[PDB]
C-alpha cells in the first residue's frame, strides 16, 4: 500500500514537504496540525500548485523539541494512519550551495 511520499526538507528559512506530482498532493491533502490533530492558531502554510510544496515557517506551525522543531501532519473526519511528525534540527551546516 502506498506510503506517504512527502520530502521533508528542512531548510534555514521554512520548512517544505515536497511531492513528486500535483495527483500525489490531493491524494494525500497533507496539513500543518498540532501534537492532536488540530489547527495551529497562528500557522498559515502554502500549498504551491505549480511545485508541488507544502512550505511553511518554523515560528508559527512547528514546535521547539530538544535539539530542533516538531511538525505534525494530518492527512486525507479521523482515519487510522492520518498522522504523521517530523524532525527538523535547529542547527543547520552550509558546505556548498545547491538550490533546488
Amino acid at each position: 500500500n502506498p506510503a506517504f511520499p512527502g520530502t521533508l526538507i528542512c531548510d534555514k528559512d521554512e520548512v517544505r514537504i515536497e511531492f513528486s506530482s500535483r495527483f500525489d498532493m490531493e491524494k494525500w491533502n497533507p496539513s500543518v496540525v498540532d501534537t492532536l490533530g488540530s489547527e495551529i492558531l497562528s500557522c498559515t502554510y502554502a500549498l504551491d500548485l505549480e511545485r508541488f510544496v507544502l512550505k511553511f515557517p518554523y515560528e508559527t506551525c512547528t514546535i521547539k523539541v530538544v535539539g530542533g522543531y516538531q511538525v505534525n501532519i494530518r492527512v486525507g473526519v479521523r482515519y487510522k494512519d492520518d498522522m504523521y511528525h517530523f524532525f527538523c534540527p535547529a542547527i543547520q551546516l552550509e558546505h556548498h550551495h545547491h538550490h533546488h
